[PDB]
């Protein structure tokens, strides 16, 4: 007259934490692919990637791959100044 059982123990309970008075403290915050601006004029927050219409202030500002120039983003393969001169290669051959 002794009914099966088991253990009978359903209790469970344990969830908490958030603590934040800020946007984002660096762009790692951020989702993946976008940068942290920090306006003086403005607060921070999470911006999105800028394109070569862009501006930008500086090299970090922009995505990453590219260049900031003339306050504009700007590809790695058009930011090219001060190439390389060269000429040829000398070979001499006779008899």
């Amino acid at each position: 007259m002794l009914v099966l059982d088991f253990n009978n123990i359903r209790s469970s309970a344990d969830l908490h934490g958030a603590r934040k008075g800020s946007q984002c403290l660096s762009d790692t915050d951020c989702n993946t692919r976008k940068f942290c601006l920090q306006p003086r004029d403005e607060k921070p927050f999470c911006a999105t990637c800028r394109g070569l219409r862009r501006r930008c202030q500086r090299d970090a500002m922009c995505c990453p791959g590219t260049l900031c120039v003339n306050d504009v983003c700007t590809t790695m393969e058009d930011a090219t100044e001060n190439l390389y001169f060269q000429s040829l290669e000398h070979h001499h051959h006779h008899h």
